[PDB]
């Protein structure tokens, strides 16, 4: 009965006729999105509305369109014919993964470029890279995939270790012509396999390690009702899945004796892109949103006991729409358990005689995702004391190229002949904040050193400044880890034991943001990487960072377009943007596949309770 | 029959044997220090010689003194009398913390701030602080330590909750006299208990925790020869125990195929310090020094299975020498176990169709320290992947004062009238580095912006660079978050298959360094604390980062005065010392006691290995 639940298979099915009654789910129709709506402000009127928006692409040539559609009443609620030289283009399609390869395989000046390297066509693979927005006139308005190549020696080669350098294609996927076959140079193709399943690369396999067990004789202490509700040690939350955003939360609260308390109506990672620094003409246009253009939740992984997760695990298993509106679930999809977690508080006290100790735990929300080369973990962790905590795990292959003869300032080599260009993993958490309700404020938070002097004799003062942001053209804000610089989402009306507005403090990994120039396409397309924070108005079409039609949009759209507004945003129902990444200057470790790396942010109460949380945690 | 191996209770009885035939152990001496000596350089000779370096006190105001001692050999080696106005006093002993309280019970002065407040003496206790150096020209050359009251109202209660503030007293703890006491005004003694064990307090515990099982039915995948010696997945090391330090790691090592190379030669926290931010003349003088001052590994807790360390434990018992020279057993003072530690690896390839998922998992060897107020947990972790990390949980109960009427710009409200003053936590880690041998260089590491132009025409490349530190004077660096800033350990005589230099990169967190003015007493006395990261050139004197004596000496000891000799460390024999802390405006939620806050820093393999070094790794 809650209007949170994930869509049913049941849901999906209705939308697929309800599009086709209404006539606009013809032959040469695909769904590029489906996903189910939030609820809008003002949900406690108990009438059920389960509202889905579809992106329907035509394979003809015809306009796309964006629909709304009320599954409940079985309606059309609104249709727009889109532009997509104005507004941008539908997210790319997994049917399109193949197009690119197949294109170009009886494509005259590609077939002369494999013929001069020597390279037999049935054995060239070629990733279906997005297209950005760049100098070709040609380009606005048609749907382009750019094509870069690399080869299988046989069918469970890893073609990664094979990149055809100096060779790019452009492809019109929807008139099916190749626009443009550039070849600057003959590079040689790296030699060396990468078969990390091949034992003479990894040699005898270790015989050392001894199995860990983790078990639950009772049974896991969070419980799952309706679906998606879930209650673990005083926390209240609905897991959600959409198809381009992956595993969102709802509703996250905390019961406080006896009131739940609501802490983030929203939280979602709405926006990543992986952004190239390599300035050869082959790759300098690549900047991939796996988000915006890929949609991360169509590619997620079925997750298998044992091996992705381990311990008392519980699945969920989200369904999503195909290219035709058929349901498909993936199964295992979602792993949620428990950890142990060390030690949570622990004391032994030289006057009391008191020994303390007591242990932590953390609540794991966790799905996995493969586009293409990539694979990402996602992972949401709730903790017994309070803390919520965000964690990407980057895994997979990197993205590979020549390493040129004499070196290169922007590509480093991982094995004789083969490069990996440098790059950036962005990401853009969006958190609809509730903190105590919707009447929240953001303060920026600066230690502050103090000179020795009057009041300070001895030198050894230091203190804290805070900035309340009031409006939105104020609210872009860059870290600054010399002055500790945290941000404070607090509620002005609603104050603790102690008379002081509660709050939770953001505490960010300040790692470097988007490093291209400025005046780059992929800046004003990404403008959301360039800065750490920002906070805007809530608003029910203000979804992502970047917009809804990432691809091929031709910047400038998202954020800095939302914040123009200007509007109040001192103790109103606003939204932080945090920005957060990982820089990767490739190493030889990283080759043949890559061991997990990790960044992220948390939350920690900063006087939102009125003592410690976690009094009531019992001894073990 | 290894050089490495723990202290043994004989060993200890022996040194003092050894000390009493010398003359050297009478009856007004007591042992404020002992610890055993690291082999010199060159310790290839099979000679072995267990030397031990003790400090000796004298309670009838005889000088101090430094004596070496050869136990293998029964001799004296030197014996050096102490000017302790000059090199400082030795470090407070676990004896002299109930002599603070002693002495001032029966002062006047004490006595008549007490009945001012009409509190009875038999209910407060003091704490006895480190003095620091500041203005009292008499205290020069003396063993002072400062009192700060706290008032039990039952021989269970917890006292933080219970400051006197505006009351302060000095004392010289070898005269046994009172030197000031100092009342700046009454201040109300806040009334409400911190008892975190009272069910008033904690209410009804959780009955909702289910429980967690860790076993391991083939027993841990690491083994333990000669006490103290571990191999785990190909890492070779030596588990050390000093008592100033704590644990210290020796000669961490990887066996990547045939040969064991090595990595770090010693490591270890060689000093924190915790500086108060408060400006009250009650507390502006106040700064610990945990390592150096009190010596953490005296106060190392004996852990309980199940509640401080779970899993298939191996415990070391590590033996330490008291005042007497008699040694006592530190029972389950180190646990040392596995952990699983998620996905390691994991790819699914569009193109190959191979499904590929490696779970991690970290060797653990820990600590816990109890000092004062104050809990520390010290964790070192190496992962299969070559990943280094240590990782500082702090917890306990803070520090309290009152709350003055109208707030305070340099204390936290905890409670009605309770505060809590503003403070750091900055620890330093001594790296012994030994890269593949002894021949070793830092880097320092920077991103690099480029602007768009002629061979950057898209404004996407960005690229880094590499400044070596070639001399002690300009080895001293802070860090640069904006910029990405790691520092690069390498072996400039040790190439990998890509003929680069191997190396491991040095990855901080960035958090603020010491924040008091420079002119200050603490920036002379901690000056370690105002840098991230220094470099100098290994010698068998410099041990610690503030000198062999830390209380009360006046300052400039330690790292500033060894870089002055501004020697080679350009593919030299080098130690780093990095700095890292945490940066604490108490919450509310730290109070009655406090949750675990983590800081701590890690060392990644960069080209050290071929490839990954984990393709052996087998699939669960
Ligand atoms: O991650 C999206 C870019 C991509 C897609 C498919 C194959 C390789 C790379
Ligand atoms: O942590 C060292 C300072 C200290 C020592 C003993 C009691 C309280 C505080
Ligand atoms: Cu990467
Ligand atoms: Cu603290
Ligand atoms: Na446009
Ligand atoms: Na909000
Ligand atoms: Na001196
Ligand atoms: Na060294």
């Amino acid at each position: 009965a809650s209007p949170f639940r994930l869509a049913s298979a049941g849901e999906i099915s209705e939308v697929q006729g309800i599009l086709r009654t209404a006539g606009l789910l013809g032959p040469e129709k695909r769904i590029a999105y489906l996903g189910v709506l939030d609820p809008a402000r003002g949900a406690g009127s108990e009438a059920e509305d389960r509202r889905f928006r579809v992106f329907i692409h035509d394979v003809s040539g015809a306009r796309p369109q964006e629909v709304t559609v009320s599954v409940t009443n079985g309606t059309v609620i609104s249709a727009v014919e889109l532009d997509t030289a104005a507004t941008g283009e539908l997210p790319v399609l997994e049917e399109e993964f193949e197009v690119v390869e197949q294109l170009l395989a009886t494509d005259e000046r590609w077939l002369k470029a494999l013929a001069a390297r020597n390279l037999d066509v049935s054995k060239v693979r070629v990733a279906p890279l997005s297209a950005g927005v760049f100098e070709y006139a040609e380009e606005r308005g048609r749907r382009i995939l750019r094509g870069l190549a690399f080869v299988q020696d046989f069918p469970e080669d890893s073609a990664w270790a094979h990149p055809v350098d100096g060779l790019v294609a452009y492809v019109d996927v929807v008139s099916k012509e190749v626009t443009r076959v550039i070849d600057t140079g003959v590079f040689p193709v790296p030699a060396e396999h990468g078969n990390y399943t091949d034992p003479e690369l990894t040699g005898p396999l270790r015989t050392t390690q001894k199995p860990i067990s983790i078990t639950q004789p009772e049974g896991p202490s969070f419980t799952v009702t309706g679906g998606n509700h879930i209650e673990w040690e005083k926390w209240s939350l609905d897991v959600g899945f959409d198809v381009r955003e992956g595993v969102v939360l709802h509703n996250i609260a905390f019961r406080d004796g006896d009131r739940l308390r609501p802490i983030i109506n929203r939280a979602s990672i709405a926006e990543m892109v992986v952004p190239y620094g390599d300035p050869s003409p082959i790759r300098s246009w690549q900047n991939y949103f796996d988000t915006g253009e890929y949609l991360v939740g169509q590619y997620a992984n079925s997750l298998e006991l044992g091996c992705d997760c381990l311990g008392d695990i519980t699945y969920l298993s989200p369904v999503i729409s195909d290219a035709f509106g058929n349901p498909r679930e993936i199964r295992n999809g979602i792993c949620m358990h428990e950890e142990d977690w060390g030690i949570l508080a622990k004391h032994s006290d030289l006057w009391s005689g008191i020994n303390y100790t007591r242990r932590n735990r953390r609540m794991v929300i966790s799905f996995f995702t493969t586009i293409g080369n990539y694979d990402y973990g996602f992972y949401w962790y709730l903790y017994l004391d309070g803390t919520i905590e965000f964690e990407a795990k980057a895994t997979g292959v990197v993205f590979t190229s020549a390493f040129p003869e004499g070196g290169s300032d922007n590509i480093s080599q991982l094995a004789p002949g083969l490069g990996a260009p440098f790059h950036q993993h962005i990401f853009s958490a969006r958190l609809d904040m509730a903190i105590d309700g919707f009447t929240n404020r953001v303060e920026e938070e600066d230690v502050v050193r103090q000179t020795m002097g009057p009041g300070n004799e001895r030198g050894n003062a230091f203190s804290r400044k805070r900035t309340v942001l009031t409006r939105e053209s104020e609210a872009v804000r860059e870290a600054d880890a010399r002055t500790g610089r945290t941000w404070i989402i607090s509620n002005p009306e609603s104050k603790n034991r102690l008379n002081e507005p509660v709050g939770y403090k953001l505490h960010a990994h300040n790692q470097p943001t988007l490093l291209a120039d400025p005046g780059s396409s992929i800046a004003r397309r990404a403008a959301f990487a360039t800065k750490d924070l920002w906070v805007t108005r809530y608003a029910d079409d203000e979804r992502y960072p970047t917009g809804d039609f990432v691809n091929q949009h031709s910047g400038g759209a998202g954020l800095p377009s939302y914040i123009a507004q200007d509007r109040d945003i001192d103790g109103q129902d606003i939204v932080v943007w945090h920005t957060f990444g990982l820089t990767h200057f490739p190493r030889v470790e990283d080759w043949p596949i890559m061991p997990v790396d990790t960044v992220g942010f948390k939350l920690r109460p900063e006087g939102f309770f009125d003592r410690s949380p976690v009094l009531d945690v019992p001894a073990n």
